[PDB]
């Protein structure tokens, strides 16, 4: 399960169904993402062809990204099947020594 999130507008969508704090039009696949990182209990359980599921590298070691929407991703760590300090974030803000 998701225990924990560092992005405020994720957890209050995946808390109260609020869709404020997140783009609008990535609601649905937000939802869907979210839920699918809840259930898995392996990160390669993630690892569809369409999430683009990787790990992150240097100060992300330890962290994975899926993407929702073009340069969107959803990051978190995932251990012992549960996902942690889940976060919403731009890959183009990714130094080349972190991917
Ligand atoms: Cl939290």
């Amino acid at each position: 399960g998701i225990k924990s999130f560092k992005h405020k507008g994720l957890k209050l969508l995946f808390e109260k169904g609020v869709t404020s704090g997140v783009p609008a039009q990535d609601v649905d696949r937000i939802n869907d993402r979210l839920q699918a990182i809840d259930t898995a209990t392996e990160i390669g359980e993630l690892n569809r062809q369409i999430y683009k599921l990787h790990p992150l590298k240097g100060d992300r070691e330890g962290y994975w990204s899926i993407t929702v929407r073009a340069n969107w991703r959803i990051t978190f760590q995932f251990i012992n099947g549960d996902a942690y300090i889940l976060n919403y974030e731009d890959a183009h803000k990714l130094g080349p020594e972190q991917k």
